[PDB]
């Protein structure tokens, strides 16, 4: 099948405009529009170019007050560990209490987001972590089934397409945009990408926070992040272990692969302590692989980051990287240290917004995930609303 065919698709449910007023209030900006919540299918391609399929959720805006047409927002989800893990069953779960819905397709953006390979009901053996190719195969093969849903439904889009996406998705965000401008032009008008929190310097994120912390503090999450990084690597570019002992000591070596994805969300790991913390990390990766890293450019799994940087090149669509100063998980240096190479590169699109309080006081890894819904307001006040 071609890539973007849509193979599956169904409704779940729907929030009414006032419904969705409420959870705002509850957690005021009011919702403008009604929200359809789908699901669906469809082909897509692997690493190697191969057939394979994916799943994806579809956030549908409607109304009285909400009459269309509608831009078209493509949506990258974060770090997911959790391999059965579907959005648009989440969101339903979460009974519409989700930023997508309450911060965005409840103000007349059409939201489209794919679960990645690997995640939800795609049939990839594993999801290929912080691949820039295909988080953005995806993510484009997404919208591409999501158009065939919306044109079955004669859901009226302007043509305009915008991009954002948190963390990983940060990342799947920027990969997506920089594809997109290079070869996909004229089907996707590219109006707007706000990527959030992303690490675009990807191999810089690493190595600065290799030892367990870095400028703005303690990389608490990165032993977890890192391993899932380790294994999906060599998954994909089988160039860093014959077995995992070579790069994780024991009892880790023997669990890791399983891990990521797996049976465990983040947030159980962490939790219950399933690796180590940072504090240990000398007695997690063997001291070969552990000193390689960092001194050596050629290392293996530096390489593979390295591959995924998404540094060279110059965007030609306004672009807002959004951030905090607060977040030692993935450090607003990345917006930074991009923009500096897309300047120098002769692009001034790109542009930066931080959202931290200003006080060192507040660094934290855990101020990564307040960047997700604070990020979405302000990248939507002041660069898709401009756009639309
Ligand atoms: C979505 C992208 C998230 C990138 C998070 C990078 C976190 C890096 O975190 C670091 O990882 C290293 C390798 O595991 C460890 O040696 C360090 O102890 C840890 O702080
Ligand atoms: C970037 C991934 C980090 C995973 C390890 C830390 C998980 C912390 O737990 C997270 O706390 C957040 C509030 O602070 C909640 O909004 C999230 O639902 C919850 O998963």
């Amino acid at each position: 099948p071609a890539r973007g065919t849509l193979l599956t698709s169904n409704f779940l449910t729907s929030y009414t405009r006032d419904a969705i007023s409420a959870m705002l209030a509850s957690g005021p900006e009011q919702a403008k529009c009604n929200v359809r919540v789908a699901e669906f299918t469809y082909a897509t391609i692997g690493v190697e170019g191969e057939p394979a399929t994916a799943s994806g959720v579809l956030l549908i805006p409607g109304g009285e007050r909400c009459s269309g047409p509608y831009p078209l927002l493509g949506w990258g989800h974060p770090t997911e560990a959790l391999r059965a893990q579907e959005q648009a069953k989440e969101i339903r779960d979460a009974k519409g209490d989700d930023p997508l819905v309450t911060r965005l397709a409840s103000q007349g953006y059409v939201v489209v987001g794919s679960d990645y390979l690997g995640l939800g009901k795609s049939n990839y053996a594993y999801h290929p972590y912080l691949h820039s190719a295909s988080e953005a195969s995806a993510t484009i093969d997404a919208m591409r089934a999501a158009r065939s849903v919306l044109q079955h439904l004669k859901t009226p889009l302007s043509g305009k397409v915008m991009l954002s996406g948190y963390s990983q998705g940060g990342h799947t965000a920027m990969a997506t945009q920089r594809e997109i401008e290079a070869h996909l032009s004229k089907e996707f008008h590219l109006v707007a990408s706000a990527p959030i929190s992303g690490p675009y310097a990807l191999e810089q994120t690493f190595l600065d926070s290799w030892s367990g912390s870095n400028a703005v503090g303690e990389n608490t999450f990165g032993i977890l992040l890192g391993s899932y990084a380790i294994v999906a690597m060599q998954h994909t570019y089988k160039n860093i272990y014959l077995e995992p002992g070579q790069v994780f000591q024991d009892p880790w070596a023997a669990k890791v692969e399983p891990l990521f994805p797996g049976k465990q969300s983040l947030t159980d790991m962490f939790l219950n302590d399933t690796l180590p913390s940072i504090d240990k990390v000398k007695s997690y990766f063997q001291p070969g692989f552990y000193s390689d890293f960092p001194s050596n450019p050629a290392n293996p799994f530096r390489q593979d980051l390295a591959r995924n940087n998404l540094l060279e090149w110059a965007p030609q669509t306004p672009t807002l990287l959004c951030g905090s100063s607060n977040d030692a998980t993935v450090p607003l240096k990345n917006a930074q240290t991009a923009i500096a190479s897309f300047q120098q590169r002769g692009s001034n699109q790109v542009a930066l917004v931080d959202t931290g309080t200003g006080n060192a006081s507040d660094n934290s890894a855990f101020a990564h995930m307040l960047t997700k819904e604070s990020c979405i307001v302000v990248v939507r006040d002041q660069l898709l609303d401009k756009q639309r």
